[PDB]
């Protein structure tokens, strides 16, 4: 599970 | 932006 | 399951 | 496998 | 923009 | 810039 | 900017 | 599990 | 196994 | 800028 | 900036 | 488990 | 195994 | 600038 | 700034 | 164990 | 094994 | 400038 | 500034 | 073992 906000 | 991947 | 929003 | 390219 | 889901 | 991988 | 999940 | 906020 | 290049 | 690592 | 999470 | 903050 | 270079 | 490592 | 974790 | 702060 | 380098 | 090592 | 713990 | 070099 990856998550990156920008 | 945002990406997630589950 | 992949989300991405921009 | 997720890929994003921005 | 690219983006791809496998 | 935010990313997190679980 | 590039992200990658496997 | 590895977080980074820039 | 995640990567992000800025 | 912080990150960890677990 | 670069970051990978193997 | 590391950790740094800068 | 993490690695970050900014 | 602080860094731990356990 | 290069940070890695074993 | 290891900690140092600048 | 932790390495940080600045 | 503080170090400790455990 | 370099720190290395083993 | 630690090392630190400043």
């Amino acid at each position: 599970y990856t998550i990156a906000a920008l």
